[PDB]
């Protein structure tokens, strides 16, 4: 289902035995949908034969190499099937190794004859603010079955042996976000393109010539300055780390369902990586960090036939600089840095500068999801969390 009525019509096998509430159902309640087992299966699922789990070590760079594969030639594609994520070595460590991962979650599935990597699931520690309660959760990302084991039933088992290793560790939790509808969203997003390199997104196909246009007026449009315009704009060091975290901290109370991060944290998530993460400070007169602005690096391969450069908005804090200021100054970061576009999810206070900033909405959706929780559904605005 990629939309609800979609949803509407289709039967849940495996979700149904899950503690999540029912599509049809309205949910008003606070609180989890089963009790904790306080006695764990201890024996790990069972996978069809010819296949067995392997926990991969990441720092191994052979092992690193095998899942990058994997996910570069299995893992999301477009609504369209034109263009695939490829996701980097580095990215992964960045995305699988945050202050707190335990190597028992990069779960991986192999074939018994050969070692093979055909699957894949993984949970990272999350400390989890959802509307009054703040509680310690799992981000589970990564889900990956190999395009030749699609349609065996194999996601059920990987879903249910991530949860049971999650349970040994005391965790009861988990956030999770899917282009599909699953029971049962607590939230809605859609993804917004900004173009930054107009010529290279039509000849690939990402975007097309609006009526009677042509490129040398679409190219036009989207022109941007190629010097940012804030004062005291500069690159995250590591002298920010705990105002960056004094910052995000006091603006993610405004929204619902928000990231608590330590400063380790903070440090793991926006110190700048190339390549992988950047975050920008604006300092003032008096030398206090007052607003920064993060966005992450994405490519995706195009499906057809080197990639698309993209960079996707992460987290954005405005205390004294206007945020559509600051996203406007993200813009011309991103342009600098040789990204061909740059994608916004809807939540937040991303609304109130999608439109004036150019960006184009774009096709399918973003659910949120919370697994053993109960809570009402939310707005967009309300979301103020990111995965990667
Ligand atoms: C306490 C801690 C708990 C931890 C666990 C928390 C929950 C974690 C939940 C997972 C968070 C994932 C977060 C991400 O990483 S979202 C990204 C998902 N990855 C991709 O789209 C990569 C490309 N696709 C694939 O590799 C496969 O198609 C996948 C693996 C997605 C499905 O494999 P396959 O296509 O071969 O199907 P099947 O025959 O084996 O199995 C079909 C059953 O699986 C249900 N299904 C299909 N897609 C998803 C999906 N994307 N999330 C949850 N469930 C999904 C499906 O409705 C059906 O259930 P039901 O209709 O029978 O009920």
């Amino acid at each position: 289902a990629k939309t609800m009525e979609e949803a509407s019509k289709r039967s849940y096998q495996f979700w149904d035995t899950q503690p999540v509430p029912k599509l049809g159902e309205v949910v008003n309640t606070h609180g989890p949908v089963e009790p904790d087992k306080d006695n764990i299966r201890q024996e790990p699922y069972t996978l069809p034969q010819g296949f067995t789990w392997d926990a991969l070590d990441l720092g191994d760079r052979g092992v690193l190499k095998e899942l990058y594969t994997l996910l570069n030639e299995n893992y999301v594609e477009d609504d369209d099937n034109m263009f695939r994520f490829d996701y980097s070595p580095e990215f992964l460590l960045w995305a699988l190794r945050p202050p707190g991962w335990l190597p028992q979650w990069h779960c991986g599935v192999r074939v018994v004859s050969s070692r093979k990597l055909v699957g894949f699931i993984s949970a990272i520690p999350a400390n989890i603010h959802i509307y009054d309660t703040e509680k310690k959760m799992v981000e589970i990302n990564f889900l990956c079955v190999h395009k030749k084991l699609r349609s065996k039933r194999v996601a059920p088992v990987l879903i249910r042996e991530i949860t049971r290793r999650v349970h040994l560790e005391g965790i009861f939790q988990a956030v999770y976000t899917a282009g599909v509808v699953l029971p049962k969203p607590v939230g809605t997003c859609r993804y917004w393109h900004r173009s930054l390199n107009p010529r290279k997104l039509i000849e690939v196909k990402f975007s097309h010539l609006s009526r009677n246009m042509t490129m040398q007026r679409t190219m036009k449009l989207y022109r941007l300055p190629e010097t940012p315009k804030t004062a005291g704009l500069r690159p995250m060091e590591t002298k920010d780390i705990p105002v960056v975290h004094q910052l995000l901290t006091r603006y993610l109370k405004q929204f619902h369902l928000t990231p608590v991060m330590s400063q380790e944290e903070v440090e793991h998530w926006f110190y700048p990586q190339e390549n992988i993460i950047d975050t920008f400070v604006v300092e003032n007169a008096n030398g206090e960090v007052t607003d920064f602005l993060s966005f992450y690096t994405l490519p995706s391969t195009i499906m057809n036939h080197k990639s698309l450069k993209a960079a996707y908005s992460f987290y954005n804090v405005h205390t004294q600089t206007p945020l559509l200021d600051l996203m406007s100054d993200a813009l011309v970061l991103a342009k600098m840095k040789g990204f061909d576009v740059f994608n916004a999810l809807d939540l937040m206070e991303n609304k109130t500068f999608l439109e004036k900033l150019k960006f184009g909405i774009g096709d399918g959706n973003l659910q949120y999801y919370l697994y053993n929780w109960k809570c009402p559904s939310m707005g967009a605005e309300k979301v103020g969390l990111v995965l990667q």
